[PDB]
C-alpha cells in the first residue's frame, strides 16, 4: 500500500514533522487513489472487527443478536448491509448496566487515560494509546489547515467534558504549535481574550462559529478591531457555521481571515475526521483512513449515491478505547467524491453538515432545518447577528414564528427603518423556505449570546401560542 | 550523590514507575542527609546562573546592575547576598519592553509548548521540556500524597491561563491515573460535577479549598452526600485554607478524606514544590532538589533561622524556560527543620502559607492576616460559612468591621438565637485578635461562593464608612 505507519494497534512516530514544502502530513494515505484506500480501509475494518468480537461483549451481543460475526466482511457493501449501526441510547444502556465506560470499552481499566464525556450522560475512557492517535490524526489535519510548527494557536472553547477543546489542544501540541488553551465558559473571558489575542496575535483560532461572532461583537465592545489579531485561520466545530453561506462570510470578514469546518462527533474523536482544508476550503473532506465515514439512507443504514443526502455512519480505524463501529450520527449531510483542489482523494461534504435530523420542524408540509434561517438571516445586512426560531411539536404549524434582532444602525435609523426591516425578513425568509414567516423585532443586543454551541430552537408550547397571540394583536 | 536522574537540563524517563510498595517516587533524592542534598542545590545553582547569564539578557542586566557574577557563587550564603531578587513588576516590564515572553524566556521561540498567563497581566511561555520536567515534577509529589496508577483524580478548577488546573493534570497523566479535567468556571458545573462525583467515585480531587466548601454545600441542595464520592483525598492550591486550622477540619469532615496542602506560584510551576505528604499532612514540605525555597527576612533578603517567619524566595532547579532565580513571592510563612514523619529530610512550612503581606490591615496597632480571621470564623459551629471583611487604607481603623453568615439551623432557631451567634461571633474574633470586632449578620447563603480564590476582603472606603455608620445606627 505504502500508506505511512498504517498498523493496527496505530504508533506513531512522535518526532515526525513534514518536510516545510509540502502540503500534505501523509503524502500517500492522503493522496493514493480511492478503490487502492479503499482496499486497505477493508482490510483494516476486519481487524477493528475481530479486535471489538475478542474485547467488547456489547459488541459481541450485539452482532450476535443482528446475525453477524467478523468473518462475513468481505466488502464494503457487506460492512454497510449486516453491520447493525450502533445508537446514542444504546452506548447509555451499555454504561447503565456495564459502569462506568459500558461494555465496549476493550481496554483495561489500567489503560484509561483521560476521562471525559458528555451533558444519560456517556462518560469517555481514552486510553493512553488513543489520545496518542486522536493527537497525531489532528495535528495532521491542521497542517492541512495551514497550520505549522510555531504558530500560535488559541484553543477558545471550555476544558471540562467537552472532547472538541481538549481535541484541538493534543492537535496543536503534537503539530508543535504555540498551544494557547485560553478555554471559555466563565463570565468575564471574553472580555480578557480580546485583549490576549490584540497582544499575541494568533496565526489561528478555535472554537464554535457562534463564539467567533460573539467576540467580534465583544472585541467592538472593546474598543479593539478583531482584523488586527493576525489570524490567518479560524477552524470550528460543535455545531453548523463554518460551511454556513452568510454565517462563513460574516466571520471571514469581521477577522480578515480564513474559516474551516471540521468535526463529525465526541464519540468520534479523533472528531476532525471531517475537516476542510486550506485549498478544499468549502465544506469538509472525509479523511476515510483515520475514520470510516458512510453516508446512509436513513431507512436502510445503507450508503446513498454521491450527490445526494443521508446520515453520517462513522466507524474508528486507528482505536483501541471504546472504539466505535457503525455509530449513527442522526445528521444530515450531502456527499460527493469529485476532484478536490488540494489534490486529496477523499469524499467531501460540500456543504458542511445540516444539522440533526430530530432538530428539524416542519410548517404545512415543509422539512425546515434551523441553519437554513440562519443562513437566510446572515446573508440580510440589517441582521444583528441574533435570533430564536419559536415551535411546537405537540400541534400542527401554520406559520414560521421568528424573534429577530436588527442591527443598531438600522434601530438608529427609526421606527420606519425597523418596519422595513422586519417585513424585509419575513419576505426573504418566504421566499427561501416558502412557507409564511412572522418576525417580532427584538431590541439589538437583548438574545443571549454563546461561547458554546448556538440553542436558536424554542419548542415550547405556551411560548408559541403566547407569541402567536401577541403577533395576532399587534 | 546517587539523585535520581539529577542533571541540568534534566531529561526525566516517561516509562519508570516507582515499586508499588514505595513511599517515595525517588527515594534518593527525598530522604538523603539535608547537608548532601545542599551541595548538589548549590552545584545546580551555579549550572542555572550561568545557564540564566548565557540565555537572559534580564538576567545579564539585574545582575550586573547589583555587582554579580554566576562565579561569585561560593555557597548558598553567596546566593542570599549577592544575588538580587527578581519582583512580579520586573517580569511585567521585562514582558512590555521584550514582548511577548520577556528577556527571560531563554528558549528560542520555537520551542514554546503552551502559552498561560496571569489575570498588567504575564504571559508564561512554557517549553516542551518544561512541560514534561513540570508533569514529573508533579507526578512524583502526588505519588507522596499516597495518589497511585490508576487511581480516577478529578481535576476541578478553571483550565485557561491559570497554571493550577493544567499543572494538577500534567501530574496526573504522567502519575499514569486516570485524569478527570472536569475543570470549573462555566455556571452549572458544579451541579453536573457532584453527579459525576457521585457516579465515577475518584480517589482524589483537586482544585481550591473555597471551592471544596461551595461543592459541599452544592452536593447537599442537590440531595447527593459527599461522604459516598468514595475519595480518599483532596489536594489544594491557590489560596489559604488547607493548613487553616478549622477550614482543612471542615473539609475533611465534609467528605470522610484527607486534605493537603500544596503550591507556590504560577511562575514557579512545577508549583507543587511546597507539598504535604501522606504522613507529614500538616503543611507543606519544600521539595528543594526540584525548586529551592528559602524563606527570608523582607528587609534585607537573607534567609531568617529555622522557627522564624519571613517570605519565600524561589529558584528553579529544573527549568529551561522563563527561569525564575530568587523570585520574592511577598507572601508570609513560618519555616522548620525538624524530623518529618514521613521520612522525607525536607524543611517545612509546618501552618502553610498566611497570606500574601500587602493583603494584611491594621486596626489600632495590630496586624491582621485575613486567614486569622477564617480561621477564627470556620472554628465555630453556628457559623454559615462565608463572609466579608470590611475595611479601608486611606485612614486608620480603630475597630474590625465583619459581615457574617449564620447557619441555616442558627437562623431557624430564631431571632434570639442569631443575636446570641452575632455576640459570640464579635466576641471569639476579639479575643483571637485582640481588636474590637462589629459583626453585621447577612442572611444564609446571600454572600458569593467561588469555584476559584475567595476575595473575603473589600477594601472600599464608601462601603468602610456606610457599614460603619449602619452599625453605629442599630
Ligand atoms: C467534540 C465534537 C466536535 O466538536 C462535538 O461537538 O461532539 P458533540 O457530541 O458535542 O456534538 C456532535 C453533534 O454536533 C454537531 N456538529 C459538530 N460539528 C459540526 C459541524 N462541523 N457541522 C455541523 N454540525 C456539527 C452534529 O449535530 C454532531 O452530531
Ligand atoms: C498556580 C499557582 C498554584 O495554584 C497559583 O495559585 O499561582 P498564582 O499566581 O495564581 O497565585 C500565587 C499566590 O496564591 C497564594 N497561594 C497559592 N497557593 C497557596 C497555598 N497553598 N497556601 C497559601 N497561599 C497560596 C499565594 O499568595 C501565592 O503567592
Amino acid at each position: 500500500s505504502g500508506m505511512e505507519e498504517w498498523n493496527f494497534p496505530v504508533e506513531y512516530d512522535e518526532n515526525y514533522l513534514p518536510p516545510a514544502d509540502s502540503r500534505y502530513w501523509f503524502p500517500r494515505r492522503e493522496t493514493m487513489p480511492a478503490a487502492e484506500r479503499d482496499k486497505a480501509i477493508l482490510g483494516r475494518l476486519q481487524q477493528v472487527c475481530q479486535y471489538a468480537w475478542e474485547h467488547a461483549p456489547f459488541y459481541r451481543r450485539k452482532w450476535e443478536e443482528a446475525g453477524f460475526q467478523p468473518s462475513q466482511l468481505k466488502s464494503l457493501e457487506d460492512f454497510e448491509a449486516r453491520v447493525p449501526v450502533v445508537k446514542k441510547t444504546d452506548l447509555r444502556e451499555s454504561q447503565a448496566a456495564h459502569p462506568p465506560f459500558g461494555d465496549y470499552v476493550c481496554v483495561p481499566n489500567s489503560e484509561i487515560f483521560h476521562v471525559h464525556g458528555t451533558s444519560r450522560p456517556t462518560a469517555f475512557g481514552i486510553g493512553r494509546a488513543d489520545w496518542r492517535a486522536i493527537a497525531n490524526a489532528h495535528a495532521r489535519i491542521m497542517w492541512g489547515m495551514g497550520i505549522r510548527p510555531g504558530d500560535l494557536v488559541c484553543v477558545a472553547a471550555v476544558f471540562s467534558l467537552y472532547m472538541g477543546s481538549w481535541g484541538a489542544l493534543a492537535g496543536a501540541e503534537r503539530l508543535r504549535a504555540k498551544a494557547f488553551p485560553f478555554g471559555a465558559g466563565a463570565p468575564g473571558m471574553s472580555a480578557r481574550l480580546v485583549q490576549w489575542l490584540d497582544t499575541m496575535k494568533p496565526a489561528a483560532f478555535y472554537g464554535t462559529p457562534s463564539y467567533a461572532i460573539h467576540l467580534a461583537e465583544v472585541a467592538r465592545e472593546e474598543k479593539l478591531n478583531p482584523r488586527n489579531f493576525g489570524l490567518k485561520c479560524l477552524f470550528f466545530s460543535g455545531e453548523p457555521g463554518a460551511s454556513v453561506p452568510g454565517v462563513k462570510d460574516r466571520i471571514e470578514e469581521a477577522y480578515g481571515a480564513k474559516v474551516y469546518d471540521c468535526g463529525s462527533m465526541a464519540e468520534m474523536s479523533p472528531f476532525m475526521n471531517v475537516a476542510g482544508t486550506e485549498q478544499s476550503n468549502d465544506g469538509m473532506l472525509c479523511w476515510q483512513d483515520i475514520i470510516y465515514t458512510e453516508v446512509c439512507d436513513p431507512a436502510n443504514m445503507r450508503r446513498v449515491p454521491y450527490g445526494q443526502r443521508g446520515t453520517p455512519v462513522y466507524t474508528h480505524l486507528e482505536r483501541t478505547s471504546q472504539p466505535m463501529i457503525r455509530l449513527l450520527s442522526g445528521d444530515l449531510t450531502l456527499w460527493t467524491n469529485d476532484e478536490n483542489p488540494c489534490g486529496r482523494t477523499y469524499p467531501r461534504l460540500p456543504q458542511g453538515i445540516f444539522g440533526r435530523i430530530d432538530d428539524m420542524f416542519t410548517i404545512r408540509g415543509e422539512n425546515i432545518y434551523p441553519s437554513e434561517i440562519d443562513a437566510a438571516l446572515n446573508q440580510m445586512s440589517g441582521y444583528g447577528g441574533e435570533h430564536r426560531i419559536v415551535i411546537t411539536r405537540e400541534s400542527a404549524m401554520d406559520e414560521l414564528l421568528l424573534r429577530v434582532e436588527p442591527s443598531e444602525s438600522v434601530h438608529a435609523a427609526g421606527a420606519a427603518a425597523l418596519e422595513t426591516f422586519r417585513t424585509e425578513a419575513s419576505h426573504r425568509v418566504q421566499t427561501v423556505l416558502g412557507v409564511r414567516a412572522k418576525v417580532e423585532l427584538v431590541a439589538p443586543n437583548s438574545i443571549a449570546r454563546t461561547d458554546f454551541k448556538a440553542r436558536r430552537v424554542i419548542d415550547d408550547r405556551e411560548v408559541f401560542r403566547a407569541l402567536n397571540q401577541q403577533l395576532q394583536s399587534s
